[PDB]
């Protein structure tokens, strides 16, 4: 009854409407669980409209060797997209994606506990920059100005000077929640 | 906090994205009264056909656009209404005839206002009534069935398909962000 790929019910499937889009920025969904996914789950659309986007299962111990090969590859920045509020005195926090080398948007996908979790016990993200993000660019793309994955996104694409990709994931941010809420009813 | 045009919550408003069809099909609505409650699904026809006319029912004077209207030769007027409705007298068909555009007059109301509507008004009674086959909802993906369904099911019916599937879209777009606005 539900679809398997947008995880609506099968009457309000929106696949049909997918149009990717092209972006400068590139993102890395870093998943506490990969449990089957959950629809509620926004990280998700990020990929429908930037096909090119990667997720690796998270690990405390045993990080995956594509990952660390990804946030080491210095053809990109990385950095890590969290509140600044959590991170210590001597961590570096930006405020722009920087000039030059396209970035990679490391998100932590998980509930907030998780989130935390992730940010405090994951070695290999903590010489990175975390990037505070400017959440008042949702406007111009009339969203309201926590914030979920996908709303993140789009002010990141915003902020990387991508108004394509960051128009066409808020079209597709709506049009998922409008039908999320439809079949709830 | 509501859309004038569309009616929906101005989160919702979904005015931007209609784009209208056309088709020689024609539609005239008969309405009990003209505000409008939201949902009513008679409006939706109007915004992808957009030379739908409508009028306010009387049952002591008809208004003379009306009258002008549904006795023009150059038209083929059919009322649309159960035909279990309908008079033993009473012509009852089940295909648009051909040649003449039709002229589908759609008694939008509720259904003690629609009986009402089609049992006195004498300007009607010699029209035919079309008996609307709903099972071509099914190639639209669509399915007492609401006054913008049936219109599309009228346009697959006459060869308006471009039409019927624009009507079916916008329809459903209205009825998911319908729904959305009642929940949050
Ligand atoms: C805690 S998860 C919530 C997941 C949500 N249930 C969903 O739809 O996927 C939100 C993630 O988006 C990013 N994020 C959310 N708010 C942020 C903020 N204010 N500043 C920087 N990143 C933020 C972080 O990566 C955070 O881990
Ligand atoms: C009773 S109104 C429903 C009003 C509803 N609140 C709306 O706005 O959509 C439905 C109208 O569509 C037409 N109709 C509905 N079902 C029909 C059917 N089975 N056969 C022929 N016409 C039908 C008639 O004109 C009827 O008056
Ligand atoms: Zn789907
Ligand atoms: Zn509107």
């Amino acid at each position: 009854r539900r679809c398997q790929r947008c995880l609506l019910p099968e009457k309000l499937c929106l696949c049909s409407t997918i149009t990717p889009a092209q972006a400068k920025s590139r993102f890395c969904l870093l998943m506490f669980d990969t449990e089957p996914m959950k629809p509620s789950n926004t990280g998700r659309l990020i990929a429908d409209i930037l096909p090119d986007t990667v997720a690796f299962q998270w690990s405390r111990t045993e990080p995956s060797q594509d990952l660390l090969d990804l946030v080491q590859n210095p053809y990109y920045q990385p950095m890590v997209v969290f509140p600044a509020s959590y991170a210590d005195e001597q961590r570096e926090v930006i405020f722009t994606p920087p000039a030059g080398k396209p970035p990679l948007f490391i998100m932590l996908d998980g509930t907030w506990p998780e989130a935390r979790k992730m940010f405090r016990k994951s070695p290999y993200l903590d010489n990175l920059p975390v990037i505070s993000v400017d959440l008042s660019r949702l406007s111009a793309y009339r969203l309201r100005e926590q914030y979920c994955t996908a709303e993140v996104a789009i002010a990141l694409l915003d902020m990387a000077g991508d108004t394509g990709a960051a128009a066409g994931l808020g079209e597709h941010f709506t049009r998922f929640k409008t039908r999320y809420l439809a079949g709830k009813t």
